């Protein structure tokens, strides 16, 4: 599913990611915005053999099993597939370990190269939330 901007945000906002770790909603459109242009079934390979799924590109080296990745964790219990369901459930949840493991949203490197001292509040402007 592609979501529009504000229908991700209210999706987002549902599931408890406004203000999770003190990160306002905008900072979770702008990551999803260069992770994935909203696309719930973006996948990219990475150098280390590893893939990235879903809205938020959760990395199979820590967070998913996708049954390829060698000498990876499963810290999210989930098969990778899951990260690309048209809900975002499984997306949110995991998103939530992996911001609360100590680096925040530095976690995605989109965040901190795009989003990091932006103005992402323009990201939910309009949205009736």
């Amino acid at each position: 599913k592609v979501f529009g901007r504000c229908e991700l945000a209210a999706a987002m906002k549902r599931h408890g990611l406004d203000n999770y770790r003190g990160y306002s909603l905008g900072n979770w459109v702008c990551a999803a915005k260069f992770e994935s242009n909203f696309n719930t079934q973006a996948t990219n390979r990475n150098t280390d053999g590893s893939t990235d799924y879903g809205i938020l590109q959760i990395n199979s080296r820590w967070w998913c099993n996708d049954g390829r990745t060698p000498g990876s964790r499963n810290l999210c219990n989930i098969p990778c597939s899951a990260l690309l369901s048209s809900d975002i459930t499984a997306s949110v949840n995991c998103a939530k370990k992996i911001v609360s493991d100590g680096n925040g949203m530095n976690a995605w490197v989109a965040w901190r190269n795009r989003c990091k001292g932006t103005d992402v509040q323009a990201w939910i402007r309009g949205c009736r939330l």
